[PDB]
């Protein structure tokens, strides 16, 4: 059975549900959405793991397009959790009656461009077939090989798979992982468990979060205020809600950089931390040194055995996104919580009755948490028959590190659209997922109105854009993966109006 639409929208997060309203409130077309989900919610309704945290700040980590529905949200606290971000995404859906375009718990499994008709053929995993002629992927993004796991006699679990409602209170743990769902759920745990194992293979830097609740109405004073909020974010690099610093970290004494840094880190916030104070922490090393030994002070001044900070110490470059938490360096003061740096101490197998290290001794679990990750970040575009103009596979065009031309499009795939593909911007995320969807509607709009068969762009200007992502990211510190275009939000929307402004250059145009 065979459906005829004007687009496929795949994916039901942010990204997936403002297409979606897009494609069919502004452009009149009909328009499909597909989720794997149950719901609508995305990365949030698949991330149900204890103490799951946005770290961009409650009144900015939303969508911005509607006024009387930013007037209308409330919140509890500065920072904001994945059931209340769950159920925005939801009142996002209701409120624009979003519902009947999606069809949830079904998987899009192939997309296939028909060179000769100019559509894109594309089955869900209930052998329906929908002929289409835009597509809108917005499809966002791993077990430890680790002998004996399946001998374990206890739950095991992963961060993006937790099993609705499962409390791990009175249980005994183990936590593998100390990235920022790890950080998040071992703090969540510790107060509740019987007893908490975390094994760490790199301890990171992190900065206090400062989640607090949101005096009576202040959400007034935002409230009033978000024109100005909404236009400044707009106009900055990481669209994080402060103004980005210029200042330079070593050009000031050391008592005013120890104040400035003491500030940020009292306020709390992750990229206030590594931007709020000075311009400098991720393209000059003696600034990013200055930065990293302040957190260093931090853990050694918090973590009471000297034994156990030295194993929480982070080393190196303060170079990865940047972390916040909610207590996480205190927890390793209690009693029931263990620390083990598997670099040193490596784990040998997993048993019936837990984890055993080369030591030789077992830590005896319950249930085993793997904040893990996933294995690869392509894997939605890789794991799907995804297949544009000549049969070429997306597998065989991305023969290497996946591209794009401005985040949004690749060659080989004409009237088809990625939000947050790869090469694009990387900032408090939803002003870019708006951004992006956005000027891809109206790209789908001006195509409607122009007659317009196929879009798509040149291998020139990809690999242009691909040199252009590859320039910016050199001069800073986060080399030395995947290549975001490091430009900020405010640059990279300059570069989106324009090439739609000249005529879509770098893009070929049938009619
Ligand atoms: C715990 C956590 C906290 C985060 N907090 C922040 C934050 O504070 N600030 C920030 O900027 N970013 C944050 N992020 C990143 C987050 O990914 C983005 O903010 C944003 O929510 C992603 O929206 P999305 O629409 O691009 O992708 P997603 O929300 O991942 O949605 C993609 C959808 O694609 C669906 N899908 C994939 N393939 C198929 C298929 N073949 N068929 C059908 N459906 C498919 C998936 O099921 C998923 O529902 C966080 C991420 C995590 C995991
Ligand atoms: N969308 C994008 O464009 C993009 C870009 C970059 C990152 N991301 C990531 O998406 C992630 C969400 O997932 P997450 O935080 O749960 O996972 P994560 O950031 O991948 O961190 C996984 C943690 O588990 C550890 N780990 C991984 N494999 C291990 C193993 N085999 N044995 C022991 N420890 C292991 C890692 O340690 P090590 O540090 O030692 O490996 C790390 O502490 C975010 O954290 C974000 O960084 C997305």
């Amino acid at each position: 059975t065979t459906h005829t639409v004007d687009a496929v929208v795949i994916g039901a997060g942010f990204g997936g549900i403002y297409a979606v309203h897009k494609l069919h409130h502004e452009l009149g077309l009909t328009t499909v959405g597909f989720d794997k989900a149950d719901g609508p919610g995305g990365t949030w309704y698949w991330n149900r793991y204890p103490g799951a945290l946005s770290d961009t700040e409650s009144h900015l980590y939303r969508f911005s397009f509607d006024r009387d529905l930013l007037q209308e949200s409330t919140w509890k606290t500065t920072y904001i959790t994945q059931p209340e971000i769950l159920e925005y995404l939801e009142d996002v859906v209701d409120r624009f009656d979003l519902r009947r375009h999606f069809k949830f718990g079904t998987e899009v499994t192939s997309a296939l461009y028909l060179d000769d008709e100019n559509l894109w053929e594309v089955t869900t995993d209930h052998g329906e077939v929908y002929r289409a002629k835009y597509v809108v992927n917005a499809v966002g993004l791993n077990f430890p090989n680790l002998p004996g796991l399946d001998t374990f006699e206890g739950e095991t679990i992963h961060t993006a798979a937790w099993p609705e409602g499962k409390s791990l209170a009175g249980r005994r743990v183990g936590v593998i992982g100390t990235g920022s769902t790890g950080q998040q759920v071992i703090t969540s745990l510790a107060p509740e468990v019987e007893h908490l194992t975390v094994f760490v293979r790199t301890p990171q830097y992190s900065v206090p979060v400062g989640n607090r609740p949101v005096n009576p109405e202040q959400i007034a004073e935002i409230k009033a205020d978000y024109d100005r909020i909404w236009e400044r974010a707009k106009n900055s690099a990481v669209a994080f809600g402060f103004e980005e610093s210029t200042l330079p970290a070593m050009s000031v004494s050391e008592e005013e950089r120890n104040r400035i840094f003491q500030e940020a880190w009292d306020h709390g916030g992750g990229f206030r931390f590594m931007f709020g104070t000075f311009g400098d922490i991720a393209t000059d090393e003696a600034a990013n040194e200055a930065a990293a030994s302040f957190i260093r002070a931090k853990v050694a001044e918090i973590i009471e055995d000297p034994e156990t900070a030295r194993k929480l110490m982070p080393k190196g470059l303060f170079a990865k996104r940047p972390l916040c938490d909610s207590g996480y360096y205190e927890v390793y003061n209690r009693p029931n919580v263990e620390a083990v740096a598997i670099k040193e101490n490596p784990i040998r197998e997993v048993t019936a009755k837990g984890v055993v290290t080369e030591d030789g001794v077992l830590h005896e679990l319950d249930v085993l948490v793997f904040a893990t990750g996933f294995d690869a970040v392509d894997g939605n575009y890789r794991r799907i028959e995804i297949r544009g103009r000549d049969g070429l596979h997306i597998n065989d065009h991305w023969d290497g590190q996946p591209t794009s031309y401005l985040g949004v499009s690749t060659a080989n795939f004409p009237n088809w659209f990625m939000v947050l593909g790869p090469n694009g911007p990387f900032t408090n995320l939803p002003p870019s997922i708006e951004t992006q969807v956005e000027w891809i509607s109206d790209t789908i709009g001006y195509a409607e109105r122009n007659g317009v068969r196929a879009i798509e762009p040149t291998p020139e200007a990809e690999a242009e854009w691909t040199e252009t992502c590859t320039e910016i990211a050199n001069a800073t510190l986060f080399t030395k993966s995947v290549l975001f275009y490091l430009g900020g939000l405010r640059n990279y929307r300059a570069v989106m109006a324009e090439v739609a402004a000249d005529g879509y250059r770098g893009f070929e145009v049938k009619s």
